[PDB]
């Protein structure tokens, strides 16, 4: 109903042990699109609150390189401060490239008032990078 898959899937869980942090583990992705000429991609994961008009919340995962299936298993945490519940915690899935710009791949968000009130776990659908600063959407089940 809008959850066909088109960039792939990604697993993450975010919980708020209390207001003033959300924790983040990105956790795999699945079946991602290639975007180097071998066929491949050297994926990695962009975490950040948006927006973001200092550029100051930005992390970032690991790089896995020639793969279509990366698997990270970091954990990230974000203090949170009163302004954030006007932000949305921003996940997007790059291509590292050495000779050009890094190739952008997928994306989601997830609101932070939402997050302090419940926590994910699970898999997502990819989205683009536009439709990924608004929504976010848990796989469909089988
Ligand atoms: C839309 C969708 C379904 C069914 O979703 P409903 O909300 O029950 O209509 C099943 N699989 C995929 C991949 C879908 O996007
Ligand atoms: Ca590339
Ligand atoms: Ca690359
Ligand atoms: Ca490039
Ligand atoms: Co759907």
């Amino acid at each position: 109903x809008m959850h066909t898959e088109r960039r792939g899937r990604l697993q993450l869980e975010i919980r708020a042990p209390t207001a003033d942090e959300i924790h983040v583990t990105v956790g795999e992705a699945r079946n991602l699109i290639p975007m180097d000429p071998n066929g491949l991609s050297d994926p990695y994961v962009k975490l950040k609150l948006i927006p973001d008009p200092r550029n100051l919340t930005k992390q970032k995962t690991r790089t896995v390189k020639a793969t279509l299936n990366p698997v990270w298993n970091e954990t990230f945490v974000f203090n949170l401060k009163p302004g954030d519940v006007e932000r949305r915690l921003s996940v997007e899935v790059w291509d590292w490239d050495r000779t050009s710009r890094n190739d952008f791949m997928g994306a989601m968000s997830f609101g932070v008032s939402e997050l302090l009130k419940a926590p994910v776990d699970g898999w997502y659908k990819l989205l683009n990078q536009e439709e990924g600063e608004y929504y976010n959407v848990p796989v469909a089940d089988a």
